[PDB]
DNA sequence: GCCATGACTAGTA
DNA sequence: CTACTAGCCATGG
């Protein structure tokens, strides 16, 4: 499986995530038939162009929190987007954006 | 080949 | 709950 195919399938899957719901890097990786490619799913989101209509903001980590980038802008950009879709985000003693996974998890 | 990087994760302490 | 691990694997130099 070429990587250009992987990116396309990941993007396909992410576009399926319904407005107001979220999924997981690991889930999308399993959904497209590549259980060990959680990190690569992360790459796929990163490599996206900013003007994309792919809802990358709907893909969080298995712990139900927003992953931290090298910078801090992307993280913040995801929270704002999610809140704009009605997702209730709450912060942490450690300053981690977190949500109720079972409540917002997209279950195919 | 090497190695460092990095939007990950199930497991363990 | 947090923190740190091994396993993980494409990417770029």
């Amino acid at each position: 499986m070429r990587m250009d195919e992987f990116y396309t399938k990941v993007y396909d899957a992410v576009c399926e995530i319904p407005y107001g719901k979220v999924s997981t890097y690991g889930e999308i990786a399993r959904y497209v038939g590549m259980p060990s490619y959680a990190r690569q799913v992360g790459q796929a989101m990163k490599h996206l162009h900013p003007e994309t209509h792919v809802p990358w903001h709907r893909v969080i980590n298995s712990r139900g929190t927003i992953s931290k980038r090298d910078i801090s802008a992307g993280e913040q950009r995801q929270k704002d987007r999610l809140e704009e879709e009605g997702v209730e985000i709450y912060q942490t003693s450690l300053g981690e954006y977190k949500l109720n996974l079972p409540e917002y998890m997209w279950k195919p």
